[PDB]
């Protein structure tokens, strides 16, 4: 991996893996996440960062993703290799953008697109604030200044309404392990993912492949947590999700999802 | 990746991945599980299988594995290169064999090692059979025929005997359950979930407090799409041991059994 010439934005080429696929011998979305995360976490390295600037961790801020957006053309099949780009940019006092684009290496094709939103936090309290002035100038020299956008147009942008019981499938006391985790103990956002998609029954994973997700992050779901995943047919097949705590109800995540048939 | 010079054994390198680590910043042991399945399969891919041989596909019969064991001496860091060698050999008729060594690129010592034995088993209806002489001699010319053992040692923990855990357990996790992403290409669970499962019953503070040197598995039966799991651990033992028991939730069928060793940080 590395920065391009510009010093702008960042790439890096992986060879899919056998433990990466699914049945169809091709990548899941949630392998396409994971190396999205990796690449994201790549260019943050090479540009100094821990991706806390020097001011935010005086302040114990943090940034944290409240949306997610994937589209897939073509998943890479087992052995393949994807070069994914990715670079941020600022949404003023809003936020940060992080964007992707993924490309076969062999063909050079455009084979997925995805971005991200992201709001500042205090690490304790977990309380939203605006970007500083301060936290800004530090993180604005690793930006393009320009717009540039992976989804120019679109689906990104769209609201997502919440789910109204009876939901019309759901998979319930869903449970992390350890491996959900990251290095700080935190639930993986990949493993979101994988809740949503649970209550999608086997004949739709089956008989169709996932072309768009769109998930907006509510709470964070602790070690000790229980989740139920819940899915309606809102519909090509469209779906709308809601992840929520098992006991109470408390929502977690929401999104929507849109398969294509094989 | 690539067959070494002999076109006995392979090797393939891995850069470390955040997304693969634990909270000391070091691969975990499912990481490293991982990383061996993922080299074993670069090495059948490279010469010919797909690891069925030609006598096989046309019995319908399989490689399965019957115990794994491995040792870690250091975990590797994130950002760091992993070198992994692996190699297989033949048991006679009992089965075969499947060896790794892991080492750090950089410094070039061994880092890991560990072992795996295979039984054939027809897909179909899971009876084991003993290895014939058709699939023997297809199989051999891509085996050293000399010993290479990665643990040579006369009295070592991989040729250990593991009891069953009796009830009650000490410690317990129970109602487990894979999601899509702990089965393989083809709808079955990867084995290495079944790792994950088995460390799930470890106590937090053991984990946060100590670092696991070695773990064996005997796998006795396959978990289903639908199965429930609970995973049950007992101290048997400046280091701490364990004996391991995954069973089905309802009615307590044996899956695996299994050992740890830990040692303090
Ligand atoms: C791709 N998603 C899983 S994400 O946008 O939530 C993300 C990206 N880097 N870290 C989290
Ligand atoms: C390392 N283990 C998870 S294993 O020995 O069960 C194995 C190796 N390749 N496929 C399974």
């Amino acid at each position: 991996g590395s920065l391009t010439e510009d010093g702008l934005s960042y790439k890096e080429k992986f060879v899919v893996r056998s433990y990466e696929v699914g049945s169809n011998k091709t990548a899941t979305v949630e392998t396409i996440a994971n190396l999205l995360q990796e690449v994201g976490c790549n260019h943050a390295q090479s540009v100094g960062f821990s991706a806390t600037t020097t001011t935010m961790r005086k302040l114990h801020l943090i940034w944290v993703t409240a949306r997610m957006h994937i589209e897939i053309y073509k998943y890479p099949a087992w052995g393949d290799v994807v070069e994914i780009e990715t670079w941020c940019q600022s949404e003023g006092r809003i936020g940060t953008r992080r964007d992707w684009i993924l490309k076969d290496s062999v063909t050079g094709e455009v084979t997925g697109r995805a971005t991200s939103k992201w709001v500042m936090m205090n690490q304790d309290t977990r309380r939203l604030q605006k970007v500083s002035d301060d936290v800004r100038d530090e993180y604005l020299v690793f930006c393009p200044q320009e717009p540039r956008l992976a989804f120019p147009e679109n689906r990104s942008l769209k609201k997502i309404p919440k789910l109204e019981d009876p939901a019309q499938y759901s998979m319930i006391g869903l449970k992390p392990r350890r491996a959900d985790l990251d290095m700080n103990q935190h639930v993986n956002n990949v493993t979101y993912i994988g809740w949503v998609l649970e209550s999608i029954p086997q004949e739709i994973v089956d008989t169709h492949e996932l072309q768009v997700i769109t998930l907006d992050y509510r709470r964070e779901c602790q070690q000790d947590d229980v989740v139920d995943s819940l899915t309606t047919t809102t519909s090509d097949s469209q779906f709308l999700h809601l992840l929520r705590l098992s006991g109470d109800g408390q929502e977690i995540n929401r999104g929507t999802t849109l398969w294509r048939k094989k």
